[PDB]
């Protein structure tokens, strides 16, 4: 029974291993042939990209297939109908074959556009667009495999306990929301490389940044698999809630690390594009301001999970705590996408300035109004997480004297967050009025960075005093 079920899993992983290394040898020999038809270096630079990126798609294909097998093995160890395990293993084998057929389809596009360009007609920008468009193709393909395999691993996770099943539902929900945000962050890194190619940047810098973004997806893909395999590797009702909080913190931490790595990939792509000094200062200002907003949002998401930690140690049930953590993770995903859209629009305006279509005052005006958009989105998240902390307090604060001190602390943070945005808004419309009067972007950006950091400082101190009140309410 279960021993035979463990025999089907090991043979499934055995087949997945040979499928992965048969496709490895097929693609590795298609790379030598791709080296032959690489007349001129630009074709070889694109051929080596398609080869290196296809080896990532094939390697990430097996890592996601092995995760499905390890998830199926864990199901057998803790009760499993063997026919639903065979069904999941069969679907994972088809996904490996499908991802293998795509890794070769990538090299088909490479060899086609290769000799086509050396024959003529195809310019280097079309080769540069081919590399960028291919980057989009693999990033989307890796996300679909991870979404499909995580769906299979969801069906596997066995609990036989409502509370533990609610925790498995949270792990599946939180990982799916984070994997969607990581895909959109890597997509913005590829959309930034598309604006750099159409602006005149060299494909060599664009190619290596895209490889950084492709590998970032695979590393986050395996991390999400390892945490979900920890979730399967499960008692105490409070240790289940402690797992949910620690899982929510790890995904928020990996999401910010993706926001940080992708933010730095945009700075590299702006350095090659922004050849003008004053436009480079606007690019470097928007890059830093966007990253500051990423830290502040992550600090506001970590405060929510820390407030949820103080709630589970006070005795709040897992169900309400899982809701607040779900709302916090998607709140960080909203900021991650919003901060990426702001930085994407900044790269476009810098490209317009490089082409000469807009002036430097237009770029200075644009990065200032983008700074206010980030200051508003940070303030809207401060009010959102403040509502979540007030919700968690309404469950743990039962003594009317404890509730009164807690509700007062929620109000004080509401006034502190509001007043901090007024300070950041006054400085925003002051820096905008300076741009129109002809003030140098160096001084405007310097004073706006200090305003954004001062709101981030006020947000930290407000969250510190608020988490303090929730902790004392838990002690009583």
């Amino acid at each position: 029974e279960k021993e035979e079920a463990e025999e089907v899993v090991k043979e499934a992983l055995k087949e997945l291993k040979k499928l992965f290394e048969e496709q490895k040898k097929v693609n590795e020999e298609a790379a030598k042939e791709l080296e032959e038809t690489a007349k001129d270096e630009k074709v070889l630079l694109a051929a080596r990209f398609a080869v290196e990126a296809s080896r990532i798609a094939n390697k990430a294909s097996f890592d996601l297939s092995k995760f499905a097998a390890d998830a199926a093995a864990a199901a057998v160890e803790a009760g499993a109908d063997i026919e639903r395990v065979k069904e999941v293993l069969e679907k994972a084998i088809e996904a490996q074959k499908e991802a293998a057929k795509f890794s070769k389809k990538v090299l088909e596009e490479a060899a086609a556009a290769a000799a086509l360009a050396e024959r003529g007609e195809i310019t280097e920008e079309d080769v540069a667009r081919f590399v960028v468009e291919l980057a989009l193709e693999l990033l989307k393909a890796l996300f679909e495999m991870q979404r499909f395999v995580n769906e299979l691993a969801a069906e596997l996770l066995v609990a036989k306990d409502e509370k533990v099943l609610l925790a498995a539902r949270f792990a599946v929900e939180a990982s799916k929301i984070a994997n969607e945000a990581s895909f959109e962050l890597s997509r913005f890194a590829a959309e930034a490389a598309a604006a750099a190619v159409e602006a005149g940047a060299d494909i060599e810098r664009v190619a290596e940044v895209l490889i950084k973004a492709i590998e970032a997806q695979a590393e986050a893909a395996k991390f999400s698999a390892e945490v979900l395999l920890k979730a399967a590797a499960a008692i105490t009702e409070e240790d289940v809630a402690r797992f949910v909080v620690e899982l929510a913190l790890e995904l928020l931490r990996a999401l910010f690390e993706m926001q940080r790595f992708v933010n730095e990939l945009a700075a590299e792509l702006l350095e090659v594009v922004a050849k003008d000094e004053k436009v480079l200062l606007a690019a470097r200002f928007a890059v830093e301001a966007s990253e500051i907003a990423n830290k502040a949002s992550f600090d506001l998401s970590k405060f929510a999970a820390d407030a949820a930690r103080a709630a589970v140690e006070a005795g709040a049930d897992i169900e309400r705590v899982a809701e607040v953590l779900i709302e916090a993770i998607k709140a960080q995903a909203e900021a991650a996408k919003f901060s990426a859209e702001v930085l994407l629009k900044a790269a476009a305006a810098a490209a317009l300035a490089e082409r000469g279509e807009i002036t430097e005052k237009d770029v200075a005006r644009f990065v200032v109004e983008l700074a206010l958009e980030l200051l508003e989105a940070l303030f809207e998240m401060q009010r959102f997480v403040n509502e979540l902390a007030a919700a968690l307090l309404e469950v743990v604060a039962k003594d009317e004297e404890v509730l009164e001190k807690a509700r007062k602390a929620v109000e004080d943070s509401k006034r502190e967050n509001e007043a901090s945005f007024e300070e950041s808004r006054k400085a925003a419309e002051a820096a905008a009025a300076a741009v129109e009067a002809g003030a140098d972007i160096d001084e405007v950006a310097k004073e706006l960075i200090e305003a954004i950091k001062e709101q981030a400082e006020a947000a930290k101190e407000s969250a510190k005093k608020l988490l303090e009140a929730a902790a004392e309410a838990a002690l009583a």
